[PDB]
């Protein structure tokens, strides 16, 4: 049907299939296809996600024009996804003014002014780590990164989030731990989500029966208990309050109010957004220390040296300790989660040369633009002095976008760095990370969905 938009506009692609447009080629995975495409049709090309057009672009001017220049023109929101009922509200799914709105009342609550004061408290599960991190090592068992940094990452979620301070790996079954242990990522090429690409008519037939893609047992759990925490045990209290839900309770004290239920929201994709994106990166950080020890050492020389006799981390620490930021930078570059950026073009365009026709999804190839021969040097290689202090500004803020960019970013990029370098620094600082017999030493990506190992990461952990 409109399976004849980037011919007639000369813009190279794979040829569509009636129906079903070019989703058979994602029997490989998302990343895996846009790298071959890249290959074999340039800087620009096209393709359709069912009925879908959309245009990948690699040009940084191109990119920078999208992300950042006409942001609020036209570029102003992402590709919808499924039905999605209330959490239409979310500040990653909302969409024109009512974006603005929300980008604005919670832009303060992630102040970097903000985050120093919530580092005591993540700080506090970096000790609750290694202390569950050495039951594992004392084993002598092979550990499953995932559960640690699951673990972990659940901690700091319920802390800093509601204030449930509540120890996780020991302590499973616990009503905020067992509902949120379900607000797991989306596979966009699952079964109901291809569907859901084939038949986007069906949207609107799931959304009016009350079928939402957020579970909605976690859900209505949330939202009573926040209920029972904003007001039931907030205003009968004086104590201070650091908590992501205190700093938005304190925001409809003083555009528009933020509406209770616009305050569910957020929470909620604040623990989707934050729960397993850290684990999977972290896993990801702990799979080439230990199979480059050299950068390993390197590292715990570094922490060792800011932090004598495993000092506690600080604010003022972290933001110190560079090869720390350049383990971590580099591991975003191998492994951007996130995989692609995508923009909604609201009206008809012409950007850096190129006309862009109104509803086509404009798409970045963040996994292929971070492996791209033009700009990296052995791409497949984990070599940490690429974000070296003499380095670090050859790099094109718009090839390496493991956040985003723009006014439509990661909201929380410094809380997720804050965090998973604060776990690095306390993990390194009292263990040592080897490969197993069950370690896969060319570790292999998924075919699905997600930028996840096809098998579970396992490493052995021994006490320094
Ligand atoms: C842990 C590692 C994380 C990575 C790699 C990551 C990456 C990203 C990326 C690539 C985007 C899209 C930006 C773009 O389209 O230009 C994004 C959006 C977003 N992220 Fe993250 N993110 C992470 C963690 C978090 C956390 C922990 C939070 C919550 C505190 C969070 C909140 C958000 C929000 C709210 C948006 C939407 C921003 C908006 O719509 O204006 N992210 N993230
Ligand atoms: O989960 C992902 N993206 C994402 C999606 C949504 C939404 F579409 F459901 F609304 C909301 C938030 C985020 N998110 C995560 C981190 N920062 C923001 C990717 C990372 C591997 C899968």
């Amino acid at each position: 049907h409109s399976h004849g938009l980037f011919k007639k506009l000369g813009i190279p692609g794979p040829t569509p299939l009636p129906f079903l447009g070019n989703i058979l080629s994602y029997h490989k995975g998302f990343c895996m296809f846009d790298m071959e495409c890249h290959k074999k049709y340039g800087k620009v090309w096209g393709f359709y996600d069912g009925q879908q057009p959309v245009l990948a672009i690699t040009d940084p001017d191109m990119i920078k024009t999208v992300l950042v220049k006409e942001c609020y023109s036209v570029f102003t929101n992402r590709r919808p996804f499924g039905p999605v009922g209330f959490m239409k509200s979310a500040i990653s799914i909302a969409e024109d003014e009512e974006w603005k709105r929300l980008r604005s009342l919670l832009s303060p609550t992630f102040t970097s002014g903000k985050l120093k004061e919530m580092v005591p408290i993540i700080a506090q599960y970096g000790d609750v780590l290694v202390r569950n991190l050495r039951r594992e090592a004392e084993t002598g068992k092979p550990v499953t990164l995932k559960d640690v940094f699951g673990a972990y990452s659940m901690d700091v979620i319920t802390s800093t989030s509601f204030g449930v301070n509540i120890d996780s790996l020991n302590n499973p079954q616990d009503p905020f731990v067992e509902n949120t242990k379900k607000l797991l990522r989306f596979d966009f090429l699952d079964p109901f989500f291809l569907s859901i690409t084939v038949f986007p008519f069906l949207i609107p037939i799931l959304e009016v029966l009350n079928i939402c893609v957020f579970p909605r047992e976690v859900t209505n759990f949330l939202r009573k208990s926040v209920k029972r925490m904003k007001e039931s045990r907030l205003e009968d209290t004086q104590k201070h309050r650091v908590d992501f839900l205190q700093l938005m309770i304190d925001s409809q004290n003083s555009h528009k109010a933020l509406s209770d239920l616009e305050l569910v929201a957020q929470s909620i994709i604040f623990i989707f957004a934050g729960y397993e994106t850290t684990s999977s990166v972290l896993s990801f950080i702990m799979y080439e220390l230990a199979t480059h020890p050299d950068v390993q050492q390197k590292l715990q020389e570094e922490i060792d040296a800011v932090l004598p006799n495993k000092a506690p981390p600080t604010y003022d620490t972290v933001l110190q300790m560079e090869y720390l930021d350049m383990v971590v930078n580099e591991t975003l570059r191998l492994f951007p989660i996130a995989m692609r950026l995508e923009r909604v073009c609201k009206k008809d365009v012409e950007i850096n040369g190129m006309f862009i026709p109104k509803g086509v999804v404009v798409m970045i190839p963040s996994y292929a633009l971070h492996r791209d021969p033009k700009y990296w040097t052995e791409p497949e290689k984990f070599l940490p002095e690429r974000f070296s202090k003499k380095n670090k500004d050859n790099i094109d803020p718009y090839i390496y976008t493991p956040f985003g960019s723009g006014p439509r970013n990661c909201i929380g990029m410094r809380f997720a760095l804050m965090n998973m370098k604060l776990a690095l620094i306390r993990v390194l600082q009292n263990f040592s990370f080897k490969p197993c017999k069950e370690t896969q030493i060319p570790l292999k990506l998924s075919l699905g969905g997600l930028l996840q190992p096809e098998k579970p990461v396992v490493l052995k952990v021994e006490s320094r």
